[PDB]
DNA sequence: AGATACTCCGGAGTATCT
DNA sequence: TAGATACTCCGGAGTATC
């Protein structure tokens, strides 16, 4: 319904200056209404951050998760949904970082076993790459190295672009590809030739 | 210089990386080094102070043990190895240091700040942007002598940077680590980084 | 409409006035006008953004009772005397307000702000200046065009202003005041500070 | 000692000009003359202590250069000119002292000797306000003075005389003649107005 | 002598609630 | 939904100290 509007604001409102210096009626202006409506949809201030989660995390897994079936090698393949991961990152920024801001914050049970099924789905984005570097090692085509800590490394680095990247808004599909495809042939590329 | 001061600092430090900036209160400092809020408000006046002295330890705490190898012996990739390997070695030992000054750049306009502590703030946020820039100086001449592939420079540096700090959201702490059983493992996330993935 | 926001700032400065800023609190801001902390905290974000408030309204109507008068006919002087009697108008009728644009400079570099609060205070802060500057680009017509004495117009313009305002000090309100009686005040005052005394 | 209190008094009466008595802390104090604060303690039993000590003193610093002005020859306006310009280069030298004689009765906690200290203080300052309010009505009773209400002009004059650090900040490195050359014209001003006659 | 801390407590700011 | 209730926690004056 009309819910989305106020987590496209929340997001970035969360990702700028974290969960706690973002107050609520802070969001209350960005979305210039009652601050009734937030509660009348969200039982809590927490249920803001859950839902960004909520219609983020399962976001992001529409984009890459169709790049698993695509054929090919471990890198053919990899570099291809990880570039859909941080083209992902770089049009819905907001949510992307919210899916990662419980690492610096009592609650309720409902409320809380609730985002303990988000973090699984996190997990199991996650493992759905950590399978592939494991067939991706054994395949050949990623140099040969511990198997556990590159899926720790990937994900270290896929969501880092969060740091430097600030937005363009209106940066075409194109630029957006462009700058996806450069950033990971930075990656699995990594620098140097010989 | 610290004698008291650096135990009050490496309390806080830990504790605005395990519950934020936000949720550590000054008697939570206070508990943590055994003593109660009015010491540590003897040493700082305000609780942004407290940051701000965490912010400046933990950046001369790495560019003095990168910087060196910035006129080290060997390639550009050499000397790059080198550097973001040192990196990594104090972030893994001071992980708590290191979560301030990669983390605290939202206040920029946004926090109640008085002039004394905003732009001492951004003097930092300019300090860093050295450190940057010292490593985007040899990722070029990585390249000018030919020791890197071709890629534009800004963003290969903005690119590593940015991954050579990623590795707080995973990396676990090993109770006991020596300073080469950092090493053996700082090492090996940097020829990830800088090798990346896939032979030819 | 925004009628409540009006009794906040009226309460607030006058609050502001007799109390100071830092003994004056938000719930007794809240007191004066007989609601909580919550209203107060409904109309604005911050205590300091019911300072800006103040401010901002009071440079507003000095400026809105004072300019008119600088266009007008007459000479520099009888400009200057009709623009300096509207000052110290404002300041008889409204001086919980003037008393904060006339006071509240030190917060520029010691006390804590959001860039947002430190801007818009300088903002204000230089609508003040050019509203002091209009009393100058006066004092210089009066001055070479006959009316005035040959006299520095820059010590002239930080005197004169500095006493238009020093009526903070002796003046305070009688109760059911008349802006009748405080016409003639107030031009018994500028009478003492453009003739001074002597001969 | 005796020098060691001059500079407490002296550090703290300007922080008060500039912060106010509100938002000076006595930790502030102890930093501008590079101590502690339980040196302040030491030497002054609360901060307002600290108030009152330079009011007191900036209160008998600025009679000792003025009465010897209204007993000093010259008509109303001449000596009444010359009480003037001596108070005013006593706040160019000392506002930080000059200002704290003005910003003070009942508000917070005034532990009751410094409540009977200080609006017995206030009394000093009436009475200061009286050798003006004496030598206008004086002044206008003889010629020197022109024809206007010696009460409202006794309490316009000195509170221009108090305004002038409004405008005037400090200088540090002022010679005397240059600050007396200065509050003249000030006062110039206050007493001439500004406009002939033709 | 007077430097280090303790401790008491106001008072701004917040989430949430009927 | 407005304005309200209950509450966290920073900072400051003041005192107690080995």
């Amino acid at each position: 319904d009309v819910k989305g509007r106020i987590l496209d604001a929340a997001a970035d409102a969360f990702m700028l200056r974290g969960f706690a210096n973002t107050t609520i009626d802070d969001i209350a202006d960005d979305v210039g209404a009652t601050k009734g409506l937030i509660y009348y949809h969200f039982r809590s201030k927490f249920d803001i951050f859950l839902a960004v989660y909520e219609d983020g995390m399962r976001r992001v897994r529409e984009r890459v998760e169709p790049y698993v079936g695509a054929p090919g090698t471990g890198r053919q393949r990899l570099v291809a949904m990880s570039v859909a991961h941080v083209e992902n990152l770089m049009i819905d920024l907001g949510y992307h970082h919210v899916v990662h801001q419980g690492v610096r914050d009592a609650l309720k049970v409902r409320q809380r076993d609730a985002l303990a099924a988000l973090n699984e789905l996190r997990r199991d984005y996650e493992r759905m790459f950590h399978h592939v570097i494991t067939e991706g090692i054994a395949d050949g085509s990623l140099r040969n190295v511990d198997d556990a800590l590159a899926t720790r490394t990937l994900l270290s680095n896929l969501n880092a672009v969060d740091v430097w990247y600030r937005k363009i808004e209106g940066q075409t599909e194109k630029e957006v590809h462009d700058l996806a495809s450069q950033v990971v042939d930075l990656l699995i590329g990594g620098i140097g030739a010989t």
